[PDB]
C-alpha cells in the first residue's frame, strides 16, 4: 500500500544608444505638450537644488549646474526609461561631502574649493566605472541586499543629517563644520551654544520662508527672496550670508588625478550601489505605472556613463531623484526629449544669466532644502502600519535610521544591511514548532495548536517543524521535539504509551552536516527507548542529503514516506 | 466539499560547588585506579605543554605552570563534568600572544615580562568575567553561531600559526617577531632569508626528535633531551637555545591593573567564547560518551571562575583541550579527583625539582608542540568526505581556515562567523523550485523535475517554491514563476491553454512585507489575463501574514487551501 514513486535520470549600437531606434519611433505630435513646461519649470528648479546641494556636497554652484546639465544629457543618449530624472540625488552629495570633508582634512585646509573637485570627480569617476563592471559583468545581483524597508530608513535618517546640516543656514551662524560618527549632536550643541549669535535678519528671512513655503510656488520664492537680497545693502549692513558670485562659461576638461584612486574607492562602493539601486528602482516601478518595461543592464549602463562623461568635466556622482521625478510627472511630460530641454535651460542659465542670482541669500536656500524633505521626514506617520503588517522590518527600519542619523551614513547603510541579513537568522532560529492533528473526514494534517477539533491517535505524534534544520537550530529542534513527546535520554537514564513519532519535514527547506546529524541522533535515540521515528514529506534535496549522509541503509525500507497520511497508516498497521 | 477547519482562541549552595554532593557519592574503591597514574602522566605531560605554550603566549615557564595548577583546582572544585581536563589551550595561548605582542609594542620594547603578564592576566580576568556574566543572565546561545566547520577549519588553521611560529625553535634561528595581517607568510620569508645561519646542533636534535616522536613515549623524550642537554657546555659550545632558570615559589596576588581594561575588552571577547564554545562542547559529548548529563550554565560559571581566581594570581585563558583529555582518558580516570593529582604534581614541579629541567632546549619543546597539532593538521584527510555530505560547509571550512591562517586569528573566526550566515543566506537565495505532478492512485503531488511518470492536467499547473518568500528572494520567485507557466506582462503587452495556476505554498517557512507585496501582486497580474491563482497548504504564520496585509477581503472566499488536492478539486469544478 506504500506509494511508489521512481525518480529522474540523474544590434551591438542599438543596444547602446537607445535613441537610434527610439527617435525614429517619436512623434512630435505625440510627445509635445510636457516637454516644453519641464524644461523651463525642472531647470529653473535644478538651480536652487544644484547651488545647495553643491554647498552640501562641499563646492560652488557652478559644478552643481554641471552635474545636473551634463547628468541630463548623458542619460538622454543612453536612458531608456521614459520618466525618469537622472540628476543631483541629496544622500549622494551628502556622501560626497563626508569623503570631500575626510580627505580635505587629511591634506589640511591649487585652491582648497580647487581640491574639493579632484577629490569630488574622482570618487564619482571611480563610482561610475565600478556601476559599469558590474553591469557589464551581470554583477548586478548584489541590488537584493538593499530592501525596500532599510533604503527608506536611511533616506529618512540621512533626511536629518541633511536639516541639521542646514540648521546653520536656518539660523544664520558660522558654526563650525563637525564630521564623523556623532556628527549631528555636535552640530546641534554648537547650535545651542552659539544660539545667542544668530542674525536676526537671517532668522527673520528663514522663518518667513519656512511660513510661506510649507503650507504651499518654490520658483516664486526663489525669484521673491532673490529680488529682495538685490536691491539692498544686507550683504553688509545685515551681515547676512550670500551665495555669491557664480563662475560663467565651462573650464576645460581634467582628468581625474588617480593619486586618489585608493582612499576614495571604498566610499565609492556605497556611491555606486546607493546610486543604481534607487535608480533601476523607480525606472522600474515607474515603467510599471505606465506600462512598458525597462532593461536593468541598459539602466546600469547609462547610470555608469553618467558618473564618467560628467566626471571629466568637474561633476560628481548623479542618481534618479523620484524628488524631481514627481515634479516632471506633474507636468505632463511623455518623453525623455524634456530632460534635453532642461539641460538647455541649465544651459541658458550657466553661462547666461548667471550672475542673476548672485544676492541670493543662503538661508532661503536652506528652507528649499528644508521643504523638500518634507516626503522621506513624513515616513515617520506610517509607523504603526509598518508595525501591523510586519513588526522585524519596522525594527530593521528604525535601526537604519537610526544607525545613518547618528553614525555616519556610510556605516549606517553597513548596519542596515547586516542586520537585515541576520533578522533573517533571527526568523530561522527560535522558529515555529508544534503537533499536528487529523482533520476529520479528510486527510489534511494541521497544527492542534493553531486549529479546534483536530482529532490526534494516541501512542502516535506528528510533529512539524517550520525552518530548515541547521546548525544554528539544531539545538532547538531537539529541544522542542523533547518538550513534546517524551525526553528520551531522561527515560534512558531513569530506566538505567506513545510507540511513533512522525516528523512532517514538508516545511524544512534544507539540511546541514549538523541537521543530517541532528536527525540520526534523534532516531537513535528514539530507537533506543523504543520509539519508532518515521520522517514524511521530505523534499527532493532534503531526501538526497539524507542518502548522502547514510541515514537509512539500502536495504532498509519503511523509513521515509511521501506522505503524513502514509506513515500515520503505516504505523498504526505496525501497531496491530 | 472544501475543508472547514476553524482557528483556535487566540540549593544555590549545592548547585554552586557540586562537590558538596559528589563527595558523599563519591566512592574511594569505584574510583580509584587511573587517578593516580593520571597525576603523574598528565602532569609530567603538562610541563613541557606549559612551558612550550607560555612562550607561544610570550612568557616565561613559571606562568603557564601557574594556569594549569590554578585552572585543575579551580575546575575540581567548581566542574561537574567528571571527565573535563581544564588547561592550557594551544589556540587560546597563541590569541592571547597575539594581544600580549601587540600592546608590548604600543608601550615600546617593571621588566618587559613582567608586563606581559599584567597585559596577560587582565586580558583573562575579562575573558572570565565576560563567561560568568553571559552566564548569570543566560545569554549562552551564542554559541549556536559558531558551528562544528568554523571551529574546526579556525583550530586547522590556528594550528599551520602555531607550527609556522614553532619553525623558528625547529631551526635554531633567532628570527624576529612578525604579527599582524600576513604574519605566516612574512616568518616563512625570514626562514628562507637566513635558512643559512641556522644551527647545526639544534637542527640535529630537532631532526632526531622528529624522526623519533612522530612514529610513536612524550615524558621519556623529555627526559632522554634533558639529560642529553645537562652534563655538556651545548648551551655554549654549541649555542643553541635553552629554556632557562625557572623561577621557585608563589609570588603574591596581583589584582589586574584596570588602566588597560578597554584596549583588551575587544579581544577578550573572543577568548571568552571560544573558550566556552570549545569546553561547553567537548563536555557535552563526553557526558554523552559515558552517559551523564552536564549542566551548561554550571559549565559557564566553572569555566568563567576559572579564568578569575587564577587571573589574580598571574595566569592566563584556562579552556578544555580535548587534546589532553584524549590522554587522560587512556589513563582511565573516572572522576575528577585525578585532576587534583595532577595539580599535586604540578605543585611538586612548582617548587620542588623545579631547576631539574633548567638545561632542556626549546627545539625540543618546539618538536612537541609539533607532534601535538597532528590531530588538527590532519583534518585534510577528511576533506573529500566533507565534500560528499555537504559543499556547502566544505567551503565554510575552507575559508574560516585560510582566512585564520592567513589574516590573523581573530579576523578569521570573525570571517567564519560571518561567511556561515551569508552561505546560509545564499542557500535562501536562487533556491529549488519546480511544478509538481500527480502520483497515480494516491493523493501525493511531487516535482515532475525529479520523479517520472506524475500525470499532470493540461490548463492548471502547481509550482512548489521550496524558500521562504522574502526581500532577498522575491525576483527569483517572479522570474521562476513566469519562466514556468506564463509571464503575464508579455502576454498584456503584445496583447495591448492554461487557465489555473496552484503555489504550493508548504515549503515558504515566512513572508516579508516584500513577500506579501510580490504574491499579491503576482495574484493581480495573473487575473489581468484571466488566469486564477490559488493558495494552498499555507503554514498558520504566512495565514496570518496574508490576512495581516490584506491579501484576501473578508467577504472573498475560494482563495487559500488547506491541501494541493482541495485546490486542484475546486479548480476542475470551476472551469466545467
Ligand atoms: O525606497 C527607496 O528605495 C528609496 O526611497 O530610496
Ligand atoms: O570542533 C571543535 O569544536 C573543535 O575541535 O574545537
Amino acid at each position: 500500500h506504500r506509494i511508489l514513486i521512481e525518480r529522474q535520470e540523474k544590434n551591438m549600437i542599438l543596444g547602446f544608444l537607445p535613441v537610434l531606434q527610439w527617435l525614429p519611433k517619436y512623434d512630435l505630435k505625440k510627445n509635445i505638450l510636457g516637454d516644453v513646461m519641464s524644461g523651463l519649470i525642472v531647470g529653473i528648479l535644478l538651480v536652487p537644488q544644484s547651488i545647495a546641494y553643491s554647498l552640501l556636497a562641499g563646492q560652488e554652484p557652478v559644478y552643481g549646474l554641471y552635474t545636473s546639465f551634463f547628468a541630463s544629457i548623458i542619460y538622454f543618449l543612453l536612458g531608456t526609461s521614459r520618466h525618469i530624472s537622472v540628476g543631483i540625488f541629496g544622500v549622494l552629495c551628502l556622501m560626497i561631502g563626508e569623503t570631500v570633508d575626510r580627505e580635505l582634512q587629511k591634506a589640511g585646509y591649487c585652491d582648497k574649493s580647487c581640491y574639493a573637485i579632484m577629490v569630488g570627480s574622482t570618487v564619482t569617476f571611480i563610482a561610475g566605472v565600478y556601476q559599469v563592471a558590474m553591469g557589464f559583468f551581470q554583477v548586478g545581483f548584489v541590488s537584493v541586499y538593499l530592501s525596500d524597508a532599510l533604503l527608506s530608513g536611511f533616506v529618512t535618517g540621512a533626511s536629518f543629517t541633511i536639516l541639521t546640516s542646514q540648521a546653520k543656514y536656518l539660523l544664520g551662524l558660522n558654526l563650525p563644520r563637525t564630521n564623523g560618527v556623532g556628527s549631528l549632536i555636535t552640530t546641534w550643541i554648537h547650535v545651542f551654544r552659539n544660539i545667542h549669535k544668530t542674525n536676526l535678519c537671517d532668522l527673520i528671512t528663514s522663518l518667513l520662508c519656512l511660513l510661506v513655503l510649507l503650507p504651499t510656488i518654490e520658483l516664486v520664492v526663489v525669484v521673491a527672496a532673490t529680488l529682495a537680497s538685490h536691491f539692498g545693502k544686507l550683504h553688509e549692513n545685515y551681515n547676512s550670508s550670500i551665495a555669491g558670485h557664480i563662475p560663467t562659461g565651462f573650464m576645460p576638461p581634467k582628468v581625474p588625478e588617480w593619486n586618489l584612486i585608493p582612499s576614495v574607492a571604498v566610499d565609492a562602493i556605497a556611491i555606486s550601489i546607493i546610486g543604481f539601486a534607487i535608480t533601476v528602482s523607480l525606472s522600474e516601478m515607474f515603467a510599471k505605472k505606465h506600462g512598458y518595461t525597462v532593461k536593468a543592464n541598459q539602466e546600469m549602463y547609462a547610470i555608469g556613463f553618467c558618473n564618467i562623461i560628467p566626471s571629466f568635466f568637474h561633476c560628481f556622482t548623479t542618481s534618479a531623484a523620484l524628488a524631481k521625478t514627481l515634479v516632471k510627472e506633474s507636468t505632463g511630460c511623455h518623453t525623455q526629449l524634456s530632460g534635453v530641454v532642461t539641460a538647455l535651460v541649465l544651459l541658458l542659465v550657466l553661462l547666461v544669466i548667471a550672475p542673476l542670482f548672485y544676492s541670493l541669500q543662503k538661508s532661503v536656500l536652506g528652507v528649499i532644502t528644508i521643504v523638500n524633505l518634507r516626503g522621506a521626514l513624513r515616513k515617520f506617520r506610517d509607523l504603526p502600519k509598518m508595525w501591523s503588517i510586519s513588526r522585524m522590518d519596522t525594527v530593521i527600519w528604525f535601526v537604519t535610521m537610526l544607525s545613518s542619523a547618528l553614525l555616519s551614513t556610510e556605516i549606517g547603510l553597513l548596519v542596515g544591511v547586516c542586520f537585515s541579513i541576520f533578522c533573517v537568522i533571527l526568523r530561522t532560529q527560535k522558529p515555529k514548532s508544534s503537533l499536528l492533528g487529523l482533520v476529520e473526514e479528510s486527510e489534511v494534517f494541521e497544527s492542534v495548536s493553531a486549529y479546534k477539533n483536530l482529532q490526534i491517535k494516541p501512542g502516535i505524534k506528528i510533529f512539524r517543524f517550520v525552518a530548515p534544520l541547521y546548525y544554528i537550530n539544531k539545538e532547538c529542534f531537539k529541544s522542542a521535539l523533547y518538550k513534546q513527546t517524551v525526553n528520551p535520554i531522561l527515560i534512558k537514564v531513569a530506566w538505567k504509551e506513545l510507540h511513533t513519532i512522525v516528523i512532517d519535514c514538508s516545511a524544512i527547506q534544507f539540511l546541514d552536516t549538523a541537521g543530517i546529524h541532528t536527525l540520526k541522533e534523534v532516531r537513535r535515540d528514539y530507537e533506543a527507548i523504543g520509539i519508532q521515528v518515521l520522517l514524511a514529506q521530505c523534499n527532493p534535496t532534503v531526501r538526497d542529503s539524507l542518502t548522502n549522509g547514510e541515514y537509512c541503509k539500502k536495504e532498509e525500507e519503511n523509513l521515509l514516506f511521501y506522505s503524513v497520511y502514509e506513515a500515520m497508516a503505516f504505523a498504526e498497521v505496525s501497531k496491530n
